[PDB]
């Protein structure tokens, strides 16, 4: 997928995570978000469409996804040990990373 | 140090990080926060003073610091590669972890 | 790319990292490995070609790359702060993760 | 505790993890190792007893424990989701970090 449709996947599964009932559902959504994030890693955002692959802006852009994946990874562990409530909270806490990247490059 | 004084160290160095000018200063403050966090790992918070070392609440309490240290660790790398602005932002993004723990156990 | 060619990229850049001279070269190789790893995340290995997307084997398979990317992510920070020698060592220490996965699913 | 007796705790619990039978036992040992590692964070190793708190050697020394804790943290999650065998393997995979630090500063 491309950046935008990777972003919609993150956003739609985050939504699924909010209104989830059991652990299994959070894990699946988390997994999908992890894949989306992985796929976004290699994209160039319009705001830096001019700028080169090797610019400090693109390194920092790629870094944001590094953070995001690590966060999803951990949240998924919480899902896998049955701890639904804290998984959902960890998912909520992702927004701090989403917004940080948007603010700079969106 | 004790829990409370560990907490004040985190809070005071976070404040130092906000109003910092160069990379070196952020790194030092970050380092101090990392130490404070490490020290807090083993404390029992008043709200769980009743509860045992092995309760799922104390595991989740200890887990919060595991998150926090990892976050500081990464933010410090940013400080060490001269990237002041993004280090400061990563420091701000810690607040999501602070508040998450306060909410449950403070 | 496909799994095999993703694997050769990891292996060839690891080799580049061994015999590197400056920081910039390690960072580039590390970046490439990170991308390769991200790409591998979604593959099904022949040994589990029978088994479903949702099997505990495929979860543990995906988990191995989650580890690997996090490790590359940190090693790259070391590359970015000029610390060549320790970056190279962190790269060598990846082999423990490579071999762990091979052992089970290769 | 001091460095040496922190090191014996890591080593004795690693031993406990090898010869463990159930998940609960691995988790406890892992927890103890996490605490030991946290406690070691602030020590000065004899080989750098001369050198200052702020030397690049002491930063790299402290970094090694950052890596180690993150690794234990993840291994403990595996313990907490009942996956004994892979927890034990993750514990084994710690040795790559132990040895890396010994080699440079022991
Ligand atoms: C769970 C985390 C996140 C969610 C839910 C999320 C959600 C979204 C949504 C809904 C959009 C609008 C897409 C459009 O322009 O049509 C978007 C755009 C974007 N996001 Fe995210 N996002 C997340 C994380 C991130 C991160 C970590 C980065 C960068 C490191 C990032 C960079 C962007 C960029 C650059 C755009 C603009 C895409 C474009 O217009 O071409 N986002 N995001
Ligand atoms: C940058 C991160 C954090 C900051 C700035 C912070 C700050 C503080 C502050 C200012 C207090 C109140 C001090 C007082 O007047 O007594 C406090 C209390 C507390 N914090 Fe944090 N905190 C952070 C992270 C955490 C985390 C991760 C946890 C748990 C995992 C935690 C658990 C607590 C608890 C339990 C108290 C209550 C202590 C008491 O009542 O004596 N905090 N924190
Ligand atoms: C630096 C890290 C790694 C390196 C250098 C590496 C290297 C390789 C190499 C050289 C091959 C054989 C290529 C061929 O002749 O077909 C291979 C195959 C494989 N690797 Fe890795 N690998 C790494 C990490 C991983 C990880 C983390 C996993 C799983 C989570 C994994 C799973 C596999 C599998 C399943 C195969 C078999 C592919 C096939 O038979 O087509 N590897 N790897
Ligand atoms: C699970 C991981 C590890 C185990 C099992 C382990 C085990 C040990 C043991 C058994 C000793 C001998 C203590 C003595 O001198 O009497 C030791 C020493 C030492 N270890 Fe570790 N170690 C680990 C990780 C680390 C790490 C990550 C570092 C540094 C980043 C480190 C630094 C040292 C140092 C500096 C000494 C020498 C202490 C001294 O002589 O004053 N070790 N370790
Ligand atoms: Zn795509
Ligand atoms: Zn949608
Ligand atoms: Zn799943
Ligand atoms: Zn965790
Ligand atoms: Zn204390
Ligand atoms: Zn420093
Ligand atoms: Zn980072
Ligand atoms: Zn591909
Ligand atoms: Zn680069
Ligand atoms: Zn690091
Ligand atoms: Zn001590
Ligand atoms: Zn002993
Ligand atoms: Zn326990
Ligand atoms: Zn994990």
């Amino acid at each position: 997928a491309d950046l935008e449709d990777n972003m919609e996947t993150l956003n739609d599964n985050l939504k699924v995570i909010e209104k989830a009932d059991n652990a299994a559902q959070v894990e699946k959504a988390l997994e999908k978000m992890l894949a989306a994030a992985a796929d976004a890693l290699k994209a160039t955002p319009p705001k830096l469409e001019d700028k080169s692959p090797d610019s400090p802006e693109m390194h920092d852009f790629r870094h944001g996804f590094a953070i995001l994946m690590g966060q999803i990874h951990d949240a998924a562990h919480l899902a896998n040990e049955g701890k639904v409530k804290e998984a959902q909270a960890a998912a909520e806490q992702l927004k701090c990373t989403c917004n940080a990247c948007h603010q700079k490059y969106r």
